[PDB]
């Protein structure tokens, strides 16, 4: 459901970068092989900024398919604008999808008055459950600890992916919910750190590629584990910085495909294919891990 | 044209958030005969991510309609997926605007290399000029002067709309590019200092109700007489910062209103109505520049 | 020694600007009383700044003095030319007090080289324990905690008050130093944070005027009785955010004064007296302390 | 002197960190025969953090007696104490320096009114013109526009070296003070920009070494020729930044050690020696500029 190692499952893709069918049910597989608690379907890690509203729903159900029911799906399904927020969560009304994953408007930086009419009015179109998404390094508009308690009265607006980095944040929205209220890290680098703190699990992008380490530190941390859980953490700690050495998912992609989880890197412009020094310095980290 | 003052117009709605004919052609006309030099349609401050891609392109068309041949219109092309531009840009070939607006990549953030790629291939796919438009505090992405300087050799891309603020960016870009190539400020507060640095004009939000002043503004400022544009930009400073004490374009949509230049300040969500001490504060800044 | 609520306490002052003896016998007796851990003499909230060095000697020999070996004194020993860092310690060499805060060289902004050498040198010239400081808003540089695992192999190089509010510091600083190397909080706001997630105590500001709590708070969380503690820090929040709504050390001085524990509450220029709308601040975040 | 090119002057050291004569003598010699406007002598980068108040006025008087009545002298005299910067200044009073260049108080961080307080008090005790120093990145506070304009009211304020590189500041300034107020650039790389904008000069670490040029520049500039001074400043860009890239002074002492200008590039610690890549990106710098 929402506690524990969530992959932020990549969009793998063919030469001509339209979803590969192969790719995508050999990732899910390893992820339940792996013991990742649910898949984040078309969240960042997964392009949503350059698939269609068409395409992106076709992905999330295929990954639902595929899935079979062995492990949870969640939908990306933000936008930035309330109109297509809506359409798009109604796409996945009475599917099979557990949740969503909606991140607050990029580009417009809608005041925190705007984002609590975006997401209520969101909440209010649909039955699912609904995981808020801050990320402002990439949306410029940071939702404050203030306006997710106010949010968090909304009967199914049920948890946050606190992707800024600062960790004060984990306390300051714990005493303003309800005990319930899931927070999730966005952060790999800092997520081991988050749920010492109080969180309740990662939405990760090192999961692609670490599942089972990814998995266990996690369960670990769970159990109060900490130390046991920083062990796994420091051999990860390189993957979990270079796999943005150059944007996200351009490196997560190259590692799956060099790990054999995916037959292509492909991915679509903006992004751009991962540069011969990006490739050394994923390596690397992947041989840090023991992956490789 | 793409020197002088260029405003970023309004998108103007009635109370349901479609778009007002008779609004939009009160607006145009006052552009006409108060000497603006351009009008950008559905750029950022006419609600580009919140209208659909039929939307805008029927309020850029309904914009040409109304100008008439009498101002030249540019129309905002942006996309965060590459594809996507490309695909709105040919909806535009032949429509009789003189040139495109396209923003960097928002929310993905792609690499120098990323954007390169992204305006190269979708200047390919046009014989339309095209304004490059840098706006980080929105994007997550900032377009390095490097990277304009190469995507200045392009045929095609002719200027950019720099959002920055920071001045130093104007002669780090003019020494990369041709004396040709537009620097056009997208900064309001900041605009005639850039101007006095060697840019050629402003993508204006405050030439929405100044637009007179503006004009003369960046007129007394291409002919080097930076005392006496200073002047005017004295009178309007309080509007080029208050104009954005709310998110653009809230704050201008209701000083619209205010001067009775459009019938409603209606914005479509994650936009949401102005604060009565957002009015009171740009009300006074109406007043100051002597518009009210 | 090092560990739990240590007091970073003020320098009182008559309405010359000098130090009161009387007012510094009546917080150390507090301190004592209130289960306060330890006291930093002339460190930054008691105006190490704008003492001379002999006045400041003067201090801390007296902030000994009156403690009388009831609670260990901890001297701050700063300077930003490892020369007059030297001299300093050199002061306190055979006096009394048990250890030396020592911040991270201001104004000139050192490489962490240089860092490296300024404290190796200053650690070279006593037998006292240091105590590293790292405030970067404050000095312009930041010791990095690859820096601090450098630095901590030197023999009397102890522990950290680590000042950035950036908690990810704690686990980083704590993977590269020995287990006993100390992780002190110098941010009152997260301080809690910070002992959550492994640190052993907090450099208070907030200790000054709400002893009793602050050494409660860290009791609390050495156990691991978080749930306990952060009901007492949501109580003392509005403290250590507004003790710093003007320059610290003006909200706590006026607040010390407020509760009867110092005579005055002068300061030195350029620090100058708190605001009308600070006192009403400060005095609000006291009666929700339970202070007033 | 007050407008033009005024070199911030390294204190040349011999290989015991004591002032080196002949060097210096070298140094005012050149800065003669080359037209710098005026010298800073123990300013920033003259090592004022590292110099004892009797070493700071030593060097100051042994600059005037070298100077012989040639160029104009103006002294660092800031602290972070209020009545250290009095003391300070009262040294210089009838030393034959034509003014003062004084910093923003560093590492405490007063409010604007402290600020206020502080650079009057300096001002009434003295007959000496004073110039404001505003450097964020190193002391941790801005002195704001608004009360620059304050400050400029007191009779010997005379202007402002502003090293923010924030070129708003420019008019922001300009238009709260009188015609005869100076504005100064405190930043090398954006200097050119800075007098475009209407800055008289700029206090100088370039010029250390390219005296003459940065002379003929900053005459260009005041008469207007800004495309014939951005030829010279294009030669001089990788100076402007390289001597940052390790601590100031560190590259420029190196740099005038390799000219031959003085004896050693030994500093005070904490800063340290050049690095070898240092070295050899400042070479190439050096060379850029046809100074080797
Ligand atoms: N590329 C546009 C639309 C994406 C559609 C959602 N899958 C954006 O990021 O909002
Ligand atoms: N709301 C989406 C799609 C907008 C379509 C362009 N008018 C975005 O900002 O990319
Ligand atoms: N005011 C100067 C000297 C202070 C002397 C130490 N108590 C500084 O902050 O370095
Ligand atoms: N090193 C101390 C005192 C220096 C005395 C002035 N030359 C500071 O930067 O304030
Ligand atoms: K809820
Ligand atoms: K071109
Ligand atoms: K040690
Ligand atoms: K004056």
């Amino acid at each position: 459901m929402f506690t524990g190692s969530i992959v932020a499952i990549v969009t793998p893709m063919d030469e001509k970068g339209n979803v590969c069918r192969a790719s995508l049910k050999k990732l899910i597989d390893y992820h339940v092989a792996s013991g990742t608690s649910a898949i984040v379907s078309v969240g960042t890690t997964g392009e949503f900024a350059t698939l269609n509203h068409d395409e992106h729903a076709d992905v999330v159900m295929m990954t639902l398919d595929l899935a079979d029911g062995r492990i949870p799906v969640i939908a990306g399904t933000g936008a930035n604008a309330t109109a297509e927020a809506i359409s798009l969560t109604q796409r996945f009304n009475d599917s099979g999808i557990v949740g969503c994953l909606t991140v607050t408007p990029y580009y417009n930086r809608p005041s925190q008055e705007g984002l609590y009419q975006h997401f209520k009015a969101i909440a209010e179109h649909t039955d699912l459950p609904q995981i808020l998404y801050n990320v402002p390094s990439r949306t410029g508009c940071d939702l404050l600890p203030e306006t997710v308690g106010r949010l968090a009265k909304v009967k199914n607006i049920i948890g946050i992916k606190e992707a800024t980095g600062n960790l004060t944040r984990v306390n300051q929205i714990k005493e303003l919910v309800s005990d319930d209220f899931v927070l999730l890290s966005g952060d790999d680098a800092s997520a081991l750190d988050f749920m010492q703190l109080g969180g309740h699990g990662v939405i990760s992008v090192t999961a692609n590629v670490a599942a089972r380490d990814m998995a266990q530190m996690c369960k670990l941390a769970a159990e109060g584990h900490f130390a046991e859980a920083r062990v796994i953490n420091q051999r990860l700690m390189p993957l979990h910085n270079k796999l943005f050495v150059e944007p996200n998912p351009i490196p997560v992609k190259w590692a799956c495909k060099e790990l054999g989880l995916v037959a292509t890197d492909t991915l679509r412009l903006p992004m751009t294919p991962i540069t011969d020094s990006g490739r050394e310095t994923v390596r690397a980290a992947l041989k840090h891990a023991g992956l490789l």
